[PDB]
């Protein structure tokens, strides 16, 4: 039984090229039952990302209040599915950027359970 905390780590953490999204979307199991349309990976430490749960409190896109925006920019990769992609050969446009991330956090201890957005 995978925790929400772990599913966040699996779906969104890569603390370690044009190739990256195709592989990593597969490796992280996000291509397993459908081609997940969009996903972001965060190239920062687990510790830095978890500290976001005590950084800037902002509204979540679903209207809940447990979202937190990173005071610093962070290195991330957006994977966006290309219009030529057909399941089970999921095709992704990889893109780098440094931006502030926004995560929803929950639990005791209070940790990131969902990637809301990047700005």
């Amino acid at each position: 039984k995978e925790t929400a905390a772990a599913k966040f780590e699996r779906q969104h953490m890569d603390s370690s090229s044009s190739n990256y999204c195709n592989q990593m979307m597969k490796s992280r199991n996000l291509t397993k039952d459908r081609c997940k349309p969009v996903n972001t990976f965060v190239h920062e430490s687990l510790a830095d990302v978890q500290a976001v749960c005590s950084q800037k409190n902002v509204a979540c896109k679903n209207g809940q209040t447990n979202c937190y925006q990173s005071y610093s920019t962070m290195s991330i990769t957006d994977c966006r599915e290309t219009g030529s992609s057909k399941y089970p050969n999921c095709a992704y446009k990889t893109t780098q950027a440094n931006k502030h991330i926004i995560v929803a956090c929950e639990g005791n201890p209070y940790v990131p359970v969902h990637f809301d957005a990047s700005v």
